[PDB]
């Protein structure tokens, strides 16, 4: 159903852009992006250019929706780019709406990555049928303080360097989501990392396989009823992937939000849903209680669902790309992404 | 374009239900069910009945959707009811949706009340093509301990008793949100009144006109993206309305709500939005500050926009009929409604 991207390689052109909060380009802030850009050249060999609009500050940016637009447009017209990666998230990139031309997108397939409010702008490559990548951003991730993650650094060599099968996704030995503020003060100063237990089967009995679609659970809430929310055949036996953000939405809202999937249909389409770890690991018992009461509620008990896997707002992560064929086996608790993630 | 329900009298007969909360058949709220009852039947003349299901008690109505949904049929399709009231809102009357049968509602015509969570059971009139009217309930407005608040009485019969011109809405002169439990013991008790400052326009400055819709603005989440939303030939021309519920929803949701709105393009159709006082006036000031950001943002700051009106959360109440031509008058801070409710 979507076009799958071409891999990347060591001394390829990689774009930076700015698509939700502008705060990359702050002074303050500054030094954070420049430490994310190193390892991309000196990790994985790229070339890294910022888009012009990119990082302007966070005032600039927050006032000009259309100037964000016009920067992702930019990144895909350029025949030298071969992929996209967000600096960050934020909360209003849903703004950019009006402003995107979806053919610029359609005609110029590359890699696009990025999670949390990035997830708007996944759904623009989404529509535009393009299969996008939800993961690792610049200022999160790239830029981790004294060396990146290796669980992250090898999740990006399997699914954007090399063109084999992903396969099975190993949960990450640890993880952390400790507030450590992005001044250049801190930069020799490593965050603490707790001993990680792996994946829960919350419920569910077969194995089962499904194309993947979904993102952060609160930022979807914005697409609802918009043209930018994926048609029917998209939903259809589809592998829902949910994670939730660091501003811990309350459980009530979780069952608020499927519940509203069950009002669409897309719970009944479903082959099954995984869960990314709750930020701070807040709320990780009260979110199974809803989600289980929701299944409930709707004669879905059978359905497999997967729980605490790394991609979200919680450090290391792997890649999910969209529409790629994934797996949920229950005998053995296990999720595989059964396809590469680039062509 | 909506159906308008035939006037009330004197003797005619009056349905509850519940189809959402199933609180008013408890042993220890039967009480204050009885009381509401009391006052339809002594304040305005007329017969209650309650629907077959609808006082089996909460954990029953909670268990059996289906069950809520089949009272609502059985109401409207009795040609004796000439009203249906609700009993009481709740959270999750959405789970209705699979079990509606709509054109019962579309021949069968009448009076709907009911507000909160009741905004699914008016989406279920809207799209069957019924003026329902948001307003009052059995247990929160009725059933007010020692008498009736004037104000809610005098809007019931400018709404529901009355084919003329409902007109201009004056603001209540005292409000109430204080927690006073459903106990049968302090039924003697009254609760503590606030004094009421009138309406305030936050923008705007000249006189627009146009059909209501709206509702619980938490509660209008749940339809988004659903076969239960209305179509865009209804928000043309159209003045919002939203309200607050009990939960206190943060600022940030609302504002994340109102952008949705206008990624929607409803904002854009828009002739005005009024908003009701929200519950306790928590966040009273905030909720003003986010609504004016969205409206910035959105490049909409000519729209005519009040706020603090009594419908929502707070009691007395005045009643919107959905669909009917209202207008907000800026220069003198007023609103009104140019038709009849009824008939």
């Amino acid at each position: 159903m979507l076009i799958k991207p071409k891999r990347l390689q060591a001394g390829d052109i990689v774009a930076t852009v700015s698509p939700s909060w502008g705060g990359a380009g702050d002074s303050e802030i500054r030094w954070r992006y420049e430490q994310g850009v190193k390892r991309l050249e000196e990790v994985f060999g790229l070339t890294v250019v910022p888009m012009p609009n990119s990082l302007k500050g966070s005032e600039f940016i927050y006032n000009n929706p259309q100037a964000r637009a016009e920067d992702l447009m930019t990144a895909f017209q350029d025949t030298r780019v071969k992929a996209i990666i967000a600096n960050i998230g934020g909360q209003d990139s849903i703004r950019l709406l009006p402003y995107i031309d979806f053919n610029a997108i359609r005609e110029n397939p590359k890699i696009f990555m990025g999670y949390a409010d990035v997830t708007i702008s996944h759904l623009f490559c989404h529509k535009a049928g393009l299969s996008s990548f939800y993961g690792p951003a610049i200022l999160t991730d790239f830029a981790e303080n004294v060396e990146m993650d290796p669980y992250t650094v090898e999740m990006v060599n399997r699914t954007l360097f090399s063109n084999e099968m992903i396969g099975e996704i190993q949960p990450a030995p640890e993880w952390t989501s400790e507030r450590l503020e992005w001044i250049e003060i801190n930069k020799d100063t490593r965050r603490t990392m707790q001993q990680n237990n792996g994946y829960e089967l919350l419920q569910g009995s077969t194995t089962v396989q499904g194309r993947l679609i979904g993102g952060c659970i609160e930022v979807l809430e914005f697409a609802k009823g918009t043209e930018l929310w994926p048609e029917k055949k998209h939903w259809e036996d589809s592998i829902l992937f949910f994670e939730t953000s660091e501003d811990h939405p309350e459980p009530s809202y979780i069952k608020y939000w499927l519940r509203n999937y069950a009002a669409q249909g897309i719970l009944q389409k479903a082959k099954g849903i995984i869960f990314g770890k709750p930020k701070d690991e807040m709320y990780y018992e009260e979110y199974k209680h809803e989600i289980l009461q929701v299944m409930k509620e709707h004669n879905l008990e059978d359905l497999p669902i997967l729980y605490n896997l790394n991609f979200g707002h919680t450090e290391p992560k792997f890649i999910l790309p969209y529409g790629s064929m994934a797996e949920i086996d229950c005998e053995n608790g296990s999720f595989s992404i059964l396809e590469s993630g680039v062509e």
